[PDB]
């Protein structure tokens, strides 16, 4: 789940839950699920997202984050795997969780203090503060992958595996180059490559693969997946040159892309 | 501050505070005043007593508890042991605490697990449910002192000191004699004594003794010192036979008394 699935999921959510009282949020991990009581018996006034968290904005100046992690989804019923559920006046929501991989954070409004992934989040791509010039310092700061440092999201939040597959193959760059390596006219095509097609994912409500962990609250499947060229299309032609994709693991991390279009394989 | 102090607080806050939202808590002692985020940013509906504790009921389910302790009390002016502050949208309460006993406690509604005393408490002594046969009947069950067991609070709840003090010679009985050697006669003699003293500390707005320690919200002192008779008047006259007022200590523990008025003396 990447900043389009968790962008739909707010969306989604919002109608379900605004103005409800949030009762409770039963669950039996403090050490996953921190203060919670801290959001219990109030309103929610609205649902925000930063990167892929979901901020729920509570009646008295409180937010309980969520971390939807890679599993980490909320459902209209329950599920074998639910770790935690909010308990509002007229639904609940529980928190599928099968990996154990989700948080929940109570906290003062705009008190991230303890959520480090959250505080350093990079800009909101889709957003006015992920400018090229910022963006391109950024890249030019940091000799690692290209791929990987976009997935430390301190340049742009809620860009993941799919999304930065997905933008480096738009843009025609190797995501194992070192990001530095990139020309301003490179940059730049990665820069609006990541912002289009995070907005035309989030159009067509996400992506909704095989294991299909991950569901959005309605259970409505997402759409971008039939715009992708290399995401999980892995032994299948190119859709640019023909060229069986290729999908390399490294470091544990898998990535997708065409030798030839991006400058890479054998 | 025994019972009559902490009542006298209650009543001079609930037209000060009732339907106030409580915007903050503000300190920097989670160890003194813990949890008290889960209060911030609800609306204060009652403020009840139980014994000597002092409970906010707040709109959702939640309730800040406090122990105002040896020199604990809220002032509506800041002294300079402040060491909290209950931010309300109309006005601020200040926890003024010297020797630092007092202690706030953030609950979800009823949670008394930090709080067990709270929970074993007593029949309030002004209420219906303070009864003779079970005063008496608590009474032969115990060896230990008299006093002893109007100090337990299991048995009469929100008891000190003080007011222990006052209600045994009101009643003409010795604080040290063993609480089974008690007649039914004697023991109606104490439970008569000790509700009219309190009633009537209540009345006069509880007791400001010498250090002045105990004051009102606004800052006037209470008016029941003037109708004590033996507490903190160690050498004076007793006010029934003129007699020298004693003061025994029992490891930590003073206790006023006139010898001959109270079947003592040796
Ligand atoms: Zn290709
Ligand atoms: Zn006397």
């Amino acid at each position: 789940p990447e900043l389009p699935e968790v962008e739909t999921t707010r969306r989604r959510l919002r109608p379900l839950v605004l103005g409800q009282t949030l009762r409770q949020v039963v669950h039996r991990d403090p050490a996953r699920y921190r203060n919670t009581a801290l959001a219990e018996g109030r309103r929610i006034l609205e649902v925000d997202r930063r990167g892929k968290f979901l901020l729920f904005a509570l009646e008295g100046g409180v937010e309980l984050v969520a971390h939807l992690g890679m599993t980490g989804g909320f459902r209209l019923e329950p599920t074998p795997h639910t770790r935690a559920a909010l308990v509002l006046e007229g639904r609940t929501l529980y928190f599928h969780d099968p990996r154990r991989f989700g948080r929940l954070f109570g906290v003062r409004r705009g008190d991230y203090r303890e959520i480090p992934l959250l505080l350093r989040l990079g800009p909101e791509p889709l957003s006015e503060a992920f400018a090229f010039p910022g963006f391109f310092r950024g890249l030019k700061e940091s000799a690692r992958p290209l791929k990987a440092l976009l997935l430390d999201q301190r340049l742009a939040a809620g860009v993941g595996n799919i999304y930065a597959d997905e933008a480096l193959f738009r843009a025609r760059l190797s995501p194992f180059r070192p990001a530095r390596s990139l020309t301003e006219e490179e940059a730049r095509r990665l820069y609006r490559a990541l912002r289009e097609v995070l907005a035309e994912a989030v159009e067509l409500g996400g992506s909704t693969l095989s294991d299909q962990s991950y569901r959005q609250p309605d259970g409505l499947p997402g759409g971008f997946q039939t715009r992708h060229a290399v995401y999980g299309r892995e032994g299948l032609p190119c859709p640019a040159c023909g060229r069986p994709v290729e999908r390399r693991v490294v470091a544990g991390r898998g990535t997708h892309f065409c030798p030839t279009c991006q400058g890479e394989g054998p």
